[PDB]
């Protein structure tokens, strides 16, 4: 029960609204990332996911609906440029060109299931100066 076309659209809109406000170039969807995202998402592990590749940690992860998950990431803007803002940094980085997101439905024993959301970014986040470079 899944509409891929609308799924890409919603995620792109969330990301690109945030960036458009801030005079940034929009991100384009990349399926490879979206696939990677799903791989991570499927594990049902927010804290300790098993990752692979050079850009393996270049991603955001969050619980519940898309809007809620995205907001929890952008909510960290407050403390930029410290490490707590890294989530928001991924979204807003000037160097960033591509995103791909993926989900999975995970359970709490004898409780309502919840969604796990993951988005991957390319190129990966670097140092403070590089991220704002064009």
């Amino acid at each position: 029960q899944f509409d891929p076309d609308s799924f890409k659209n919603k995620w792109l809109e969330l990301h690109n609204n945030e960036r458009t406000t801030r005079q940034l170039d929009s991100l384009e969807w990349d399926g490879d990332l979206a696939w990677k995202a799903q791989q991570v998402a499927t594990q049902c592990n927010v804290d300790n996911p098993q990752l692979w590749g050079d850009n393996g940690a270049s991603f955001n992860i969050g619980r519940y609906t898309k809007e809620q998950a995205f907001a929890e990431w952008t909510a960290t803007s407050g403390s930029f440029p410290d490490d707590r803002s890294i989530p928001w940094q991924r979204i807003v980085a000037n160097s960033a060109q591509k995103v791909g997101c993926g989900e999975a439905t995970c359970v709490l024993e004898g409780d309502m299931a919840y969604t796990v959301n993951v988005c991957y970014y390319d190129p990966p986040l670097s140092d403070y100066y590089t991220n704002a470079g064009d």
